[PDB]
């Protein structure tokens, strides 16, 4: 008048809730007489009309009923007639741990950046419970990993709720995933727990700038080599993922006269050829070679492409002469013409060898290495030979021999 | 015999570069005799056949014969005649400050992120100079900039280089270009020089997670809300630039009851219901809500959802009887029935008024907020009315307000 029991959820069918009739003042002398009865649209407990116990009439599950909230009250009324009277009957339900924790999904990934530094603190989804009080207050456990651990809060209500905590650093290139389980125990009798498992994903940082397999490429390349051939590749390497690890090569320092000869694929890395090499007008090409990422590392090396010679020059000859006139009675040994030999070319490509071609009177004395003198060595006379047409040849010593020829008409005067 | 001159370049034509009959034992009593020249395919030089002198013919240009040689040398022969003989002549042409340096481009665009560290290196194009000697010795000159410094080293052959080097770190945030002006100044006389301009570009860096305009986003909402109604809006900020702004909302620690009741926009952040609001149910919502960036960076909020009560629930009658029996000889005030009210609204939607439909001879006794009792208040005869239909009718205090009528039929008895 009134009067409020309070028993725990979960139990049998027929489990005495009370004894309503002695409780209220009732007899069992007029148990029948009054008939008492439960009134309310939920079956949940039912008047026993001999001795006048209350009693459940049916499942009574708190979660169902109240769900989160703190407390479970069913407010009812029993009916008494003769004479007509109401009851007000209320009857505290009681949590037990019959629910365990749960998390959302059993696996979670999380995206973590490799450049996140020692004590960085990421959120983690918390478990729930559909219990209240105690039976719901969870305690997160995180299995041993040498990088990370985890660090439990609490909320202004007393809840808890978990957050993950890197002690060492990351480094995609060592592990690029790590495979973390979570526990959530809770604090009820007896206790339930769950697991969920957290593969953490290392996203790549652009750590790592690009690397040459040499500080140098050198090669010895001829001459005559065509247009377009390849004479050489570069090659950096980046450890790094995606457009981290693109990497772009590319000329540095150039000029026009190797612009306009050299060229350097952005991404093979090959070095090509797109003119006509000259041993005669350089002999080395030192280039610097630049290689980028797409985070602008860069890094840089050197090209070293030597040229060899080839014998692609062929010997020169100049005459000179005292107006290409010879006087008849000029004696044995007068200078009559001079030769000048040169080659382009180096070694035995350049070195020349002058001969004289026919059977004239006249002999080739050497001066100096490329100078001769055209000397007289025979008889002469105008009225029966008025000129000479002397043919000078001049050979060089390269594989194979190139030479020229040059000839010149000398007069005879009286 | 030989004999070597030294000239500078660029001469004007005509000008003397030696006497060359006087040097090599001539004597001008034989100039005309000996009719000395010059022989070379290039017109460089003549001799003068008057008195002998070496001049200068045509331009004598040393960027073009001798390139970047560090020594630039001409030689030639000087064919005597009466008697014919070969004067080797080289004549070393001095390298004259003509050139100024250039650089490949005018404007050069440098791309460096906003992470690159104080002291930070980079390369920079040197400049060019066809001269040689101290004439091509490049000076470099960066103009004063609160960011940038220049310093310059050399290589191995002494030739000097620049590198831009960073004194203050870079925020794209607060400035996204410096614009640098760097000269070259050779060492030749007159001092020559160039300039380029360097655009540094700064390349962006997530280095600003999400800031969200509120910590707190609460509102108030009436349960009767259609479903797909918008309730609010969040909103976050990304200073950065790209991928390093797109941001992404979403629910954290939400629970399938309200999975299946509201929804947030990954992109625009607008927060929906999807369901039905029920005040009796729950009267709010606390929700966590994070936002997320390409770089991963993340930022959390709340958002409270306050539901007010609407007048949607009518009152409802309970009633119970004697099993609907009522004696004709009952004393009046006697109790015939029990009514029973309740109305699961707040506030005044949930106050009830009970009142009795029509003229009967009972009353409606209240007896606490929500029970009354029927209680004869006249005269009963069985063989005059056997049965009475008593109407009860139940009006809340609501706006509108909503009502609700039960009959029951009483018995008269003997
Ligand atoms: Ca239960
Ligand atoms: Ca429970
Ligand atoms: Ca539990
Ligand atoms: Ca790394
Ligand atoms: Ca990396
Ligand atoms: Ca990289
Ligand atoms: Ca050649
Ligand atoms: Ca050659
Ligand atoms: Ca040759
Ligand atoms: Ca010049
Ligand atoms: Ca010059
Ligand atoms: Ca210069
Ligand atoms: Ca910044
Ligand atoms: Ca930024
Ligand atoms: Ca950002
Ligand atoms: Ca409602
Ligand atoms: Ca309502
Ligand atoms: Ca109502
Ligand atoms: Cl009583
Ligand atoms: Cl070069
Ligand atoms: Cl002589
Ligand atoms: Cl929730
Ligand atoms: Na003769
Ligand atoms: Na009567």
């Amino acid at each position: 008048e009134p009067i409020r029991y309070a028993i725990p959820e979960e139990l049998d069918r027929g489990s005495l809730v009370g004894n309503l009739a002695k409780d209220l003042g009732f007899g069992v002398g007029d148990l029948p007489t009054r008939n008492l009865r439960v009134i309310a649209e939920k079956k949940f407990f039912t008047v026993s009309p001999e001795n006048g116990n209350l009693l459940v009439s049916d499942r009574i599950d708190r979660e169902e009923i109240c769900g989160k909230k703190s407390t479970c009250v069913l407010e009812f009324e029993m009916v008494a007639e003769k004479p007509l009277n109401f009851f007000h009957v209320t009857v505290l339900i009681q949590d037990i741990n019959d629910n365990p924790p749960t998390f959302s999904q059993n696996i979670t990934e999380l995206e973590i950046s490799e450049l996140a530094l020692t004590g960085a603190t990421f959120a983690l989804e918390s478990a729930q419970d559909p219990d209240v009080g105690v039976n719901s207050l969870q305690q997160y456990y995180l299995s041993p990993d040498p990088h990370f651990s985890l660090i439990q809060k609490e909320n202004l209500d007393g809840s808890r709720y978990p957050e993950l905590v890197l002690k060492a650093p990351l480094d995609r290139e060592e592990q690029p995933h790590h495979h973390l389980v979570l526990t959530a125990v809770d604090g009820g009798e007896p206790s339930r727990s769950c697991t969920t498992q957290i593969r953490v994903i290392v996203a790549d940082a652009n750590d790592n700038p690009p690397v040459f397999t040499q500080d140098m490429y050198r090669v010895n390349v001829a001459e005559n080599l065509p247009a377009g051939s390849s004479v050489l590749k570069v090659m950096a390497i980046d450890m790094d993922e995606g457009i981290n690890a693109e990497i772009i090569y590319a000329f540095i320092n150039i000029g026009k006269e190797v612009r306009q000869l050299f060229k350097l694929d952005s991404k093979t890395g090959e070095l090509t050829t797109i003119g006509e090499l000259d041993f005669e007008e350089r002999d080395s090409y030192t280039i610097g070679v630049e290689a980028k990422d797409g985070g602008h590392h860069t890094a840089y090396c050197k090209v070293q492409i030597d040229i060899s010679d080839e014998n692609d020059n062929a010997p020169e000859i100049t005459l000179a002469s005292e107006s290409q006139h010879i006087q008849e009675d000029a004696e044995l040994g007068t200078a009559v013409a001079l030769i000048k030999t040169h080659d382009l070319d180096s070694g035995f490509n350049g070195e020349i060898l002058c001969q004289l071609k026919g059977n004239f009177p006249f002999k080739i004395v050497q001066d100096t290495k490329n100078t001769y003198r055209l000397v007289t060595d025979g008889a002469l006379d105008r009225e029966q030979i008025p000129e000479y047409n002397v043919t000078i040849t001049a050979t060089d010593k390269g594989n194979p021999p190139l030479s020229s020829s040059k000839t010149i008409t000398l007069h005879i005067l009286d």
